[PDB]
């Protein structure tokens, strides 16, 4: 027989709400929900996710996470909270301590082996010790990952891979807007965002490409610059107007050099959109031959969530540890989130 | 403890010439060459492939194929000759009888399990008896194959996959132009091409998609129509002028219906090009979300040959038999075509 995959949603904001709705559509069961947001604490997860029915799954604050793991008998925790390993590791450790597989959309977690080596190695040991799998997925998994490596499989010689990924700061929560300097004046942007130069999502996803292609990274250079508009734009996530000339978000340019020779140059743009702007995804493999792929207006949030749910059967089957998706076969379409009973 | 992969090129026309040059750039060695073409017979394969320096590999006629396989001690035979299994079987039997892995760009061979079931089962048993693997690859492997299934892994619900593939009937040899009815008057086209309704490349590649997605085919419907131009066009492959109103090639529409419900609808055009026409590759996964992917002017011949060479390490490692690429992980970029001792 088959049974529902049993999921704990940790982070019940925009992406977590989409996942609660879509996991139920595919026959999975929400068995726990954790969020620290004062407005969502104590509410039913079905209500917060916009469903027509109460699920009888109360949103618990993270200080009660152990009790929800013990009670829930979950197969997997999906973690949609923060972007950087230091801010994900706490939740991933709770999942691993309970022997529960976890998959996060936190962008650094896609490939954190060099940017947060100590935390990743510690979680890898802890996941191995508790016979469960931790991984990072989301939009990058295909759209800055296997889309490129599938095309590399048809390429004679790669000299350079050149990428552009653009997403709408207002499709996501305050964390993403903050990381992108949305609403900062030019000086504060340069001082807080530019100067600290924290790895953009494509620093890690470029490393993921090199790992899957069998290349060794020899140098990484990133520049973070503010984006701008000629008019006022509004950030719904931060609930403030952004004057013309203030940062509407940021453009990251990452150049990843290899010992082998090929280079990966990726532009990563997260900003408020002026009228008629849309998400972009375009890659060129330069060499023999040159190949250019364009996704026409990728539905970035939907593609992020669908990839996570399609990964779950593989996550359940995966060997224990912190296992990044460069070590998996590509996500396949799964009609039903049901598992052998 | 590694050595060059040893290749026999069977078919030294346009694709075979590209393969002889490219295989060497990736570290493989040409150990045999077969072609029935009176103009290439007895010439050096390096010379025919446009190299500056002779390789000391004479092109042999296929009546001498056994003797060249016995001498060559090949790892792989690349077969670039004909399109349909009945016309490839002769060469695939020679490869298999000599324990040599074979990969063909013959379009039916991509997924021949239902269109040529008996030949496929016969070759499977012959390959298993000789500890070697036969497979079909080429442009379809990614561009009507794993490009679609990688995007399916980011999709919540698939209702329909709709594809358009257009290629230049003049980039390939006479066999492809003939399969497409190039230069036929409308009556002869109807009588020979339209009426027989032989499987277009996307009949087999849509079956390949269903196999990889875990769908069961319930019906396949194809219509073949001639393409036309308003002016005379020239086929370099046939050395023929094609007057306005004669078939410049053919457009296939294949609708592949599954038991599960999703449908794959693929439009496939192979023809002579009027001024400004280019190759096209565009796919839409309709459902949730809708995703459209476009390849800008794919370098279809270069992509065909590069995919074949990238597949070779997998072909060597593959279990014995007729093993279609739906059973492999996607082709990966290979810098070095080497194998153990
Ligand atoms: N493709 C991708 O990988 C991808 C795409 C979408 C979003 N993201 C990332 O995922 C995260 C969530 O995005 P979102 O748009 O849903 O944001 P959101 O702000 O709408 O977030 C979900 C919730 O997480 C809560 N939260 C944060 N830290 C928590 C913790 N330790 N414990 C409990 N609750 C916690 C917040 O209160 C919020 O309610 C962000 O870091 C974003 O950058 C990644
Ligand atoms: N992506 C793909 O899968 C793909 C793309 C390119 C070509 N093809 C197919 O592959 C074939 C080769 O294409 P090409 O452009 O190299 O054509 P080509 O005419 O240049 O082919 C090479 C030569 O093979 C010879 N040949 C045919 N049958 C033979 C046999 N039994 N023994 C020895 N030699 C034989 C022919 O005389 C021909 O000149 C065509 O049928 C074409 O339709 C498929």
């Amino acid at each position: 027989s088959k049974r529902p995959i049993r999921i704990i949603q940790w982070g019940c904001g925009l992406m977590g709400q989409t996942l609660i709705r879509t996991l139920r559509e595919k026959g999975a069961e929400l068995v726990g929900a954790i969020d620290h947001n004062a407005a969502r604490r104590d509410r039913d997860a079905g209500e917060v996710a916009g469903l027509g029915q109460s699920l009888g799954v109360r949103i618990h604050p993270p200080d009660q996470a152990d009790a929800v793991f013990r009670e829930a008998r979950a197969d997997v925790c999906i973690l949609c909270t923060r972007s950087i390993m230091s801010e994900l590791a706490g939740a991933l450790r709770v999942a691993a301590r309970h022997g529960v597989n976890a998959i996060t959309i936190g962008e650094e977690a896609f490939y954190p082996w060099t940017t947060s080596q100590a935390l990743t190695e510690e979680l890898d040991q802890l996941a191995r010790a508790n016979d469960c799998t931790l991984t990072g997925s989301g939009f990058q998994d295909v759209f800055a990952g296997n889309l490129i490596t599938v095309l590399a499989g048809a390429t004679h010689r790669i000299d350079r891979i050149v990428g552009l990924t653009q997403y709408n700061a207002d499709d996501y929560g305050s964390a993403l807007a903050q990381k992108h300097g949305v609403g900062l004046d030019p000086e504060t942007f340069a001082a807080r965002i530019g100067a600290s130069n924290s790895p953009s999502y494509v620093w890690n996803s470029n490393e993921w490409l090199c790992a899957q292609l069998g290349w060794r990274v020899r140098d990484i250079r990133q520049q973070l610059l503010p984006t701008t508009h000629t008019g006022t734009l509004r950030s719904a996530s931060l609930g403030r107007e952004v004057p013309a000339g203030h940062a509407t978000g940021m453009k990251a340019v990452v150049v990843t050099e290899t010992h082998e020779g090929p280079v990966i140059e990726t532009h990563c743009v997260g900003k408020l959109y002026a009228p008629g702007e849309v998400d972009l995804n375009e890659w060129t493999l330069r060499g023999e031959p040159d190949t250019t792929v364009t996704i026409r207006q990728p539905a970035t949030p939907a593609l992020t969530c669908a990839t996570v749910l399609n990964r779950l059967p593989q996550l359940l089957a995966a060997p224990p540890g912190f296992v990044t998706t460069d070590r998996f076969t590509p996500a396949t379409y799964v009609s039903r989130l049901e598992t052998e009973a």
